[PDB]
Parts: structure tokens; C-alpha cells; sequence
């Protein structure tokens, strides 16, 4: 059988590094092929709940408007800073392996795994140093509705639009900056229209994959310890990828621009963006309930059992 498999990114970007992985794994492993297709090489979640397509990668910043606990993400200063915790976190957290499913699964999809791609970093047409220095600046974001609340929380007037739109945005003056991995940054070529960047460490851009459930479950239990294997595997080198990759990717940058800036919120001027935080929690628990309280209880248990 042919498997068809869409992501987000181009060849050679994060998620194409787990898709890639995943498919040498099955086609190694098995008679099945993936096909997979790269960003504009086809809406990828209704091709996915229609059934033309079997797996997809779909990022939370596109997801969260469809599946609303999936905004978990989009907290500010939830999640930790370091790799090594984060790591620890995606491997042994309840509220992503035991919880997630289960909401995903109310929208016919089977979450096979959920993953970080890098830390978010700002850039935009000046330093941002403070909530103050967002004043009446247009912020791109990806769309669901949480994470335009954390950009208007944060003094900006979120924008939010589609990846297809940001490079051209930025380049006349639609849009201000926006946010995304440096990785990303850099293999888009972002910095070349949005030349300063910060570290606000408030967060991690994070991704899922997963199969369409009729399809996995229309799968011989074989055929479906196949797909959980391939889906460990890519995980594998995918965490093994990205070791590094934002310190290799800024250093990209700096050598081919002279005109990037580098701005690192220090502890003092984090908090300030911290004292943003809980109003952004508050609308997350509007938005989802008693269902989303015990979502963010179990997170936030599981990042402490980490730390
Ligand atoms: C890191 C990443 N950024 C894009 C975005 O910000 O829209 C996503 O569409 C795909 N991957
Ligand atoms: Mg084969």
C-alpha cells in the first residue's frame, strides 16, 4: 500500500527530517510506501479527515482553532527553556501521551506523536526588550485564537495569517515581525526582512503527527506496530536533529547577514513578560473548560515531575 503523508515545511526542514525518517523506516520495514508531500506540493487537516490523505503533520498554531486544548501550547513561560527538560517532558509527560489522544481522537485523528522543532524567537523591524517596545507593532501568528490573545497580552496587535503570506508581509510593511524557531528563521530567510531578533524564551514551537483513525484502525494490528515503530524511530532522529540545530542556525545567520541583531531577555526583563501570563491562562481555561483544566493540571504536574 501507498500512504500518503503531508507536513508543513520544506525539504530538509524538521518535520521533513521525522517524515522522512518515518517513511525510510516503513519502506525498510515493510512492501508500504509514503509518499510525502513537502508545504505547497498538494488544507491538509480536511484532506486528512476526508481521507485522501492517511498521516499529517499539523502544528498546534494551526490546530488549536480545530481542536481547542491543543492552545495549551500557547501559555506563555509554561514550558521550560532547556532542551534537556523539554526532552524529558515530550517522553514522559501524561498530558501529551495519555491525554492528547484521547482529544484528538474526538476529531477522528490518531495522534502518533507530539514533538518540539525549537525554541520561539521573535523578530521584527526593532530590539524588543519589553512588553512596551510591542506597542502598535503588527505580530504575525500562526492561526488559532489563544495565540493571538498572548501577542495582544504581550502589546502587540496580532495578524494573524498563513505561512504563505509572512515573507511578503514582512517585506512591505503588512506586518511588523513575527515568531517561529530559528531554524526556521533562517531556512526561510526571515532574517533577511526581519533582521532583529530576541530570546524571549517564551516558549517552543511544537508539532504533531499523526494517521487519520479509520484509516489506522482499518490497519492489521502487524501494519499498525509498523506505524507506531516508524513513528518512535523518527522521533529518534528527529530529537537527535535538532540537538544543536538552533546554534548552527544562528550561526548560518550571522554569516550571511551583517545587518541581523541579537537581543537576550535577561531574568529581570523575562518576569516582565511573565506578569503577562496568567491572563493568557485564564482565557485558555474560557476557551475549554473543565476539560482544559484538567489538561493544564496534568501539564503543569508533569513539568514539575521533570524539574
Ligand atoms: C516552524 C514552522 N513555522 C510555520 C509557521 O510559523 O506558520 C509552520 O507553518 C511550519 N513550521
Ligand atoms: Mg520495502
Amino acid at each position: 500500500d501507498n500512504w500518503r503523508y503531508a507536513h508543513e515545511e520544506y525539504e530538509g526542514d524538521v518535520q521533513d527530517v521525522f517524515a522522512q525518517a518515518f517513511k525510510g523506516y516503513v519502506e525498510d520495514n515493510s512492501d508500504h510506501t509514503v509518499q510525502v508531500y513537502r508545504f505547497g506540493e498538494l488544507d491538509i487537516m480536511e484532506q486528512t479527515q476526508n481521507g485522501i490523505l492517511q498521516f499529517v503533520n499539523q502544528s498546534p498554531g494551526f490546530t488549536g482553532s480545530l481542536i481547542p486544548s491543543a492552545q495549551i501550547f500557547f501559555i506563555p513561560y509554561l514550558m521550560p527553556t532547556d532542551m534537556d527538560t523539554v526532552l524529558e517532558f515530550f517522553d514522559e509527560s501524561k498530558a501529551i501521551n495519555e491525554m492528547f489522544p484521547k482529544l484528538y481522537a474526538e476529531h477522528g485523528l490518531e495522534l502518533l506523536k507530539m514533538y518540539p522543532e525549537g525554541e520561539m524567537v521573535v523578530t521584527a523591524d526593532e530590539p524588543i526588550t519589553s512588553p512596551e517596545d510591542f506597542d502598535n507593532k503588527k505580530i504575525r501568528t500562526m492561526t488559532n485564537p489563544l495565540l493571538a490573545e498572548t501577542y495582544k497580552a504581550f502589546g502587540a496587535t496580532p495578524t494573524p495569517l498563513p505561512w504563505g503570506e509572512v515573507y511578503g508581509g514582512l517585506q512591505t510593511g503588512i506586518i511588523d515581525g513575527q515568531e517561529n524557531p530559528i531554524f526556521w528563521i533562517e531556512s526561510g530567510g526571515l532574517y533577511e526582512v526581519s533582521p532583529n531578533l530576541t530570546f524571549t524564551s517564551h516558549g517552543w514551537f511544537t508539532t504533531a503527527m499523526m494517521a487519520n483513525q479509520d484509516f489506522y484502525e482499518g490497519l492489521s494490528e502487524e501494519d499498525q506496530q509498523l506505524v507506531q515503530d516508524a513513528a518512535d524511530a523518527a522521533y529518534d532522529h528527529t530529537i537527535e536533529h535538532i540537538k544543536g540545530l538552533s546554534e548552527e542556525s544562528l550561526e548560518k545567520i550571522k554569516a550571511a547577514s551583517d545587518e541581523v541583531t541579537v537581543t537576550r531577555l535577561n531574568d529581570e526583563q523575562i518576569q516582565a513578560f511573565k506578569e503577562r501570563a496568567p491572563q493568557v491562562e485564564e482565557k485558555f481555561i474560557e476557551m475549554t473548560g473543565e476539560q482544559g483544566q484538567e489538561l493544564l493540571d496534568q501539564f503543569k504536574a508533569d513539568l514539575k515531575a521533570v524539574q
